[PDB]
């Protein structure tokens, strides 16, 4: 990979009625490490959760997670998932993950036929991620793994983010960010508030 960086951020938007440690287990990772307990890694980057114990519906969760280089020469993670009664690769990614991950890249890679995923197999989720451009800009080195929503623009992922939209364009060439689907890239902030710059 020609870009590299120690962790990236996901959106995790909330329906359905999703529980902070739900989102835990199945983004754990050794940044975010799950233990029932101590949740502090993802707090840390969503200031605006009052109480932990009772999310609100409607709201994203960010969920910082390690970006690696993965063959084939692109950024992302491997998650893994401990499959319940009834899941399939589509509910898996829309719902479970969010749309973090797609069943097409579910079911390239898990062994199970998308008819036959039994309780208790474990699949591995890849969820994508950036460290930034060098030729976009220097001030930004730590991204947000964006599912775009229906309600979602450029206008008001700019306005939300406080990064200019030819910026957002510019690291998402050609994407409508009012399409309502697939995954832009958006820089993020540390527990601070503070945009990490990129880095070589
Ligand atoms: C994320 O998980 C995936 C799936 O388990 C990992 O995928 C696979 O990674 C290995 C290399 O680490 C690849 O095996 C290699 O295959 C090539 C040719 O196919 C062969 O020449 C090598 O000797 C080696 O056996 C495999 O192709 C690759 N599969 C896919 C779908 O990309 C991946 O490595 C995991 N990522 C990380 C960071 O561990
Ligand atoms: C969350 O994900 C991490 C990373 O995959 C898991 O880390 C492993 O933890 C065990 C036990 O502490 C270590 O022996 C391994 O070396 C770790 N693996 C890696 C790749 O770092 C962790 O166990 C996961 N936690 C849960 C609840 O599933
Ligand atoms: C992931 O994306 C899917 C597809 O856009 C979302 O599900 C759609 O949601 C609308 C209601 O908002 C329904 O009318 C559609 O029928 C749904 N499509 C499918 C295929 O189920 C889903 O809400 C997204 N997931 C999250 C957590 O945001
Ligand atoms: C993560 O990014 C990779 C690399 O761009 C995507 O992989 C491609 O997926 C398309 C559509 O299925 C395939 O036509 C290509 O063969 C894949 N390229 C490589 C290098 O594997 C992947 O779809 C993205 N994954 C997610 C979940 O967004
Ligand atoms: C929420 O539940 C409704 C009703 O079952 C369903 O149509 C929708 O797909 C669910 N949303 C997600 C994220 O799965």
């Amino acid at each position: 990979c020609r870009t590299s960086c120690p962790l990236a951020l996901a959106s995790y938007y909330l329906e359905n009625g999703t529980t902070l440690s739900v989102i835990n287990q199945n983004l754990n990772s050794s940044i975010a490490p799950y233990d029932q307990i101590n949740f502090d890694p993802i707090l840390r980057y969503n200031s605006n959760i009052k109480d932990k114990d009772r999310i609100q519906m409607g709201s994203r969760v960010l969920v910082p997670f390690p970006c690696e280089c993965q063959p084939g020469d692109f950024l992302g993670h491997n998650f893994s998932y401990s499959v319940r009664q009834e899941d399939t690769y589509e509910r898996v990614a829309i719902s479970n993950y969010a749309n973090l991950t797609t069943m097409e890249s579910l079911q390239a890679r898990n062994p199970f036929p998308a008819t036959n995923i039994p309780l208790s197999a474990t699949l591995n989720v890849l969820v994508n991620c950036s460290c930034g451009d060098e030729s976009v800009s220097k001030d930004f080195g730590l991204f947000v793994t964006y599912p775009l929503r229906p309600e979602d623009s450029l206008s008001s992922i700019a306005r939300s983010s406080g990064v200019s939209a030819d910026i957002l364009q510019r690291y998402n060439p050609g994407v409508n960010f009012n399409s309502g689907n697939g995954i832009v890239y958006v820089p993020g902030r540390d527990p601070n508030g503070a945009f990490p710059p990129f880095k070589s």
